[PDB]
């Protein structure tokens, strides 16, 4: 049947959200009341790929447009980057592997895992209104947990 996918945003566990920042830029910084407007909301995918009870295969779109979290090597290293699709054939059930995250939950959290680059993890800075980025470790200054909140 169709591919089912649910509206949310993410918060990092310093509790930093997630905004645009310009042309496929995502930045996370703290933000409260009229300003969390800013945040983006994603339509999480259920998509095709290796499961189990915590590792939930899914893609992140944001929510009404055409573009999609996406890892690939970039001069030669995993990075995260948004790519655009073509509105007519997205989202499907077999995403292509670049679009797909483990989403794993671990103590009450959720962490990001590149089904594409073993052990690269969604990633924020500690500093304010810096990129999200893949990090090749779940385990350092940076950031690799998150809470989800549904949207409407
Ligand atoms: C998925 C988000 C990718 C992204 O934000 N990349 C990126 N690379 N340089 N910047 C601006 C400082 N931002």
């Amino acid at each position: 049947a169709p591919v089912r996918s649910l509206n949310c945003t993410l918060r990092d566990s310093q509790q930093k959200s997630l905004v645009m920042s310009g042309p496929y830029e995502l930045k996370a910084l703290h933000l409260q009341g009229q300003d969390m407007e800013q945040q983006v909301v994603f339509s999480m995918s259920f998509v095709q790929g290796e499961e189990s009870n915590d590792k939930i295969p899914v893609a992140l779109g944001l929510k009404e447009k055409n573009l999609y979290l996406s890892c690939v090597l970039k001069d030669d290293k995993p990075t995260l980057q948004l790519e655009s699709v073509d509105p007519k054939n997205y989202p499907k059930k077999k995403m292509e592997k670049r679009f797909v995250f483990n989403k794993i939950e671990i103590n009450n959290k959720l962490e990001f895992e590149s089904a594409q680059f073993p052990n690269w993890y969604i990633s924020t800075s500690q500093a304010e209104n810096m990129p999200v980025f893949l990090g090749g470790t779940k385990g350092g200054q940076d950031i690799t947990d998150f809470t989800m909140q549904f949207v409407s």
